[PDB]
């Protein structure tokens, strides 16, 4: 009761567009099927659409718009586009993407695979994705341009306690976005070779992001966050080439702890337009320069002086983290100029503590700009190391 | 094999009380089927309850007594009844939780939906309780009172590798109740607006309670252990209105860290009766004024000198912690104190290191109380936000 | 579609050889199934292999290699095997692990129940593990020898987004073995009672291991990395009696945060042969004597002078961590001599920061070897509680 297969449901208007051909309009139908069957709003329990393991592609969108409803598959079947399309495929066992694999040949006006939205009231609850992979095809005009206008997941009105996890997002431009979020919890996944991997955009209240694998592209962001309260990003392996891995725009309160961050550019964490008292601590950050040739010369348009952590807002903690920092002297931005590790762009009372540094150049593990005031600079580094632009900084030099 | 679905198991004896009218005794059937069948102390795999996406009537209690018992359903279908109770619910879409719910009406007598429980030796091992919920109903005699007498699951012998993920837990007394555990797993789950959330009562060892999202109530508790050793706390978000958010009474050498708190009231995190040698670093702790109008002038008993953070016990380390709070000088108790981010309420040696506190008022970050012994403070507040009531404290202004 | 169930499928040449007597014949001829029908590279979905709850024999050594293959169960089945064995079963309800319980009956020609592996190009990529038991049944000659020479699951070729997880690994020499493992994930699993539980040889990437529960053996490793870069380890609960708990060689720029660590011997958590940039940071390290009188008197060949902590390496930061020391005087090797907490044995540019120290003995928290340079050492103990053999050493002591 209630569970779906897409591969047994017959599209009884349309009876050869399979899940195989379209597994767009397959659960299109199945979810009509359900709003068929369920019409009192005191007895809509939702139901569970699984994917089995197969090579399925979608041209139509899927409008979710029911709530509690569960689609889910037996694998996340990543595999490496970037490196297929980088390399000569001569005798090679895959050339795709595996698992529960939807192949997402969506339409310019209907962009996302899986658009979830619904109006009136109550706001969509409970929705589960899980288990199944979320696959753009290709690159479009170049290769390697991280563009396809392709989106994956997308929830575009409020919801509440949303669950994404064990997914398999691969070459999308967008792989999940979701505006309004509330308790969402996007954990244990994979995304990466996207343009984009996860956008929380709009607001947020209580939200986790973490356990996840994620890798973007020069022109996306990794993880984005909008407005949001409360939000928890930890246990994270953020990899190389979003223009940022971590993004934070006016969001408060919030925290990014016990995470692996790595990026070829600067400003891989940022927190900007005014975040407020947020923490950031027990995380590894290496910067260094890209290391597949493919995309070797490619940038995000910032600078060294940017730093690699930027903050702008007031009352941050940004403390226990190991900065790793291996650039060539020749690829840093300005020339002559040493790199920043910490930049405090503006704000107030912000607090930087215990971060060790270790770089191949001469480096200013922290920098406050002259529009900051009561910043606190503690072990993080020997007087020569530190630039402080304001006279009301506190410091003290790591001995 | 050894594989059952809730819907097409019929009852012999009483056929048409189905997984809708009483999934309890349906359950009980199932397992008594299971006994039936393994009788081999030495040929007792277990088995697994799927629970297809429904809404399922609970009147009769479930009590577990297999080890490797497996009740699993598709979602934790949460939807917020606090919300709809303070609401006007005219033309809304939804009513109640989804998923594979079940909705629990158990009589007095048995006040648990499931009850695990077993004579005799070996302890219960390997139980697994996934992706499925359970739900309250309603509180009695207040629609606000979070009280109604019920309990979710509880375990109540010892148990040894217990799992509890992916569940959805709503408006129950006691959503969770586990004593005795040991090497428990309580990950990945949606706790909130139950009286009490998670109940780790007896005594405990190498626990593990992370990635959840929990919210209880005013008479309740958040997270509970009791005498545990070795429990990890990390990745939580817990967020407003148990009596705490964390309570510890007498657990020694536990962990709390990477973790999201925001409450309404004093002791949101609590070391009580001699917890020694605990670690409480890289939390974001956040104390403000209740938020929501239905709840507001509610309260947990204690004023702000209690502290958002109360320890007594020896050797505990409270470190690299972000506290932000923003509490009415009019709702602050008593009339003129000054708030108590960090209370150390008696105790040998504790720790309290790099702690940024950021308040809308004069307020003392760190209170050590006279009957504390060779306390240490350093980095957590000016000498002037530090209140040392003992002689031996050492303390070491942050800049 | 490409999903079987182990109990239905019939080996066509061979009709009794079940997965009750073997089920590793069955799962070899599943694949041999879906080799049959997949043989286009662009056509290699993969599939999913479920193994229903019960008690199944494998005597036939498991080759993996098809990508995005998942192997999934409905429970980790974990039991105390080791309990059992020292005492007395009379009347026990239970002998043996449950769920989808697999016995490991490999010959010693072919090891591991499931050995991944492929030649030729691509490498393999999306195989999940999960949700099921590997048992070993016994160790041989001594009941507590750990040791056995049976593998549990064991990935032989490199291999991109792996996953691992819910599984339960009991009485195997080794649990799970992965080398050249990229963007590999082993979260939310039991393995314990293991000669070895987790070991990633070779070489490594961006690697994530969090929320599982270890305990190996004496002469085991717990968690052990090879030349891994990225590795993320966090919320582990890791406790008794690997030789060691966390074991790299060789790794750069890896994070061991917030864990729960519990070792009965010296070098709980090892950095051996040059590893560098590693944030070891948020943890709890507890040092204490073997509690369990079957195993009292067993050790790891290493003196209190190895040190709780060791490291050999460079830029490496230890910070925010809370040892807890319990050890007989009469226990501590070299008799008179005061156990270290942290032993940097060699080095340049170390730092050892904010690190609470708690023992019964006079104990030197921190000890810097003559080879090591550079170092720096904070509010880790009073100048009595450090000894720095270099010169070079600058330290502040805890006020
Ligand atoms: O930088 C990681 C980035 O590159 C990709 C290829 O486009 O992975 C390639 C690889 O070699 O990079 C890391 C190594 O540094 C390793 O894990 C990879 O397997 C890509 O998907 C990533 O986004
Ligand atoms: O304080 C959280 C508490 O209130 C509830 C309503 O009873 O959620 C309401 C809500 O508005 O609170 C938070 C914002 O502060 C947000 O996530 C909610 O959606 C409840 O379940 C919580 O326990
Ligand atoms: O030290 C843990 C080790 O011992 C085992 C028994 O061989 O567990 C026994 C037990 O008593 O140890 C811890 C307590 O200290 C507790 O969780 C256990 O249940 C074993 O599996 C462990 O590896």
């Amino acid at each position: 009761p209630n569970t779906y297969d897409v591969t047994t449901w017959r599209i009884k208007a349309h009876p050869e567009v399979t899940a195989q051909s379209d597994i767009g309009a397959v659960i299109n139908d199945i979810i009509a099927d359900i709003k068929q069957r369920q019409t009192s709003p005191d007895a809509r329990p939702g139901a569970a659409i699984i994917i089995p393991p197969g090579d399925y592609d979608l041209h139509t969108q899927v409008v979710v718009d029911v709530s509690y409803l569960t689609i889910a598959g037996f694998g996340h079947g990543f595999f490496s586009r970037s490196i297929l399309d980088n390399s000569n495929p001569t005798g090679w066992q895959n050339l795709q993407p595996g698992a529960s694999h939807i192949r997402v040949l969506t339409s310019p006006s209907a962009p996302q695979a899986f658009l979830v939205k619904r109006a009136g009231d109550p706001r969509l609850s409970g929705i589960v994705f899980r288990d199944f992979c979320l696959d753009g095809v290709g690159f479009t005009p170049g290769k390697n341009s991280y563009h396809n206008g392709k989106t994956g997941i997308e929830v575009a009105s409020d919801n509440d306690s949303f669950h994404i996890t064990g997914m398999g997002f691969v070459y999308l431009e967008h792989a999940l976005i979701v505006r309004g979020a509330d308790a969402l919890r996007v954990n244990d996944n994979m995304i990466a070779e996207c343009g984009n991997c996860v956008e929380l955009t709009g607001a947020g209240q209580a939200t986790i992001v973490s356990g996840n694998h994620m890798g973007a592209g020069p022109d996306g962001v990794t993880l984005l966050a909008e407005n949001h309260e409360g939000l928890l990003v930890t246990g994270n392996n953020l990899f190389p080439r979003g223009r940022s891995l971590i993004e934070f725009t006016g969001c408060n309160r919030c925290s990014v702890t016990s995470n692996r961050l790595q990026g070829f550019y600067p400003g891989m964490l940022r927190l900007l337009n005014g975040c407020k008292e947020n923490l950031i601590t027990a995380n590894h950050i290496r910067r260094t320069n890209e290391g597949y040739p493919p995309f070797i010369g490619r940038g995000n348009g910032l600078d060294d002086l940017y730093g690699v952590v930027h903050i702008a807002g007031d009352n941050n903690l940004i403390s226990d983290n190991l900065f790793a920092y291996n650039v060539p002297p020749a690829n840093i931005a300005p020339a002559g100029a040493q790199p920043t590790q910490i930049l405090i762009a503006g704000g107030d009372a912000n607090v930087v503590a215990l971060n060790h540094v270790v770089s191949d150049v001469a480096s200013q593990h922290v920098v406050l700009d002259a529009s900051t005031t009561h910043s606190k600079v503690l072990d993080s580094g020997t007087a020569s190391q530190i630039t402080s632009y304001s006279s009301d900084t506190a410091i003290r030099p790591t001995p």
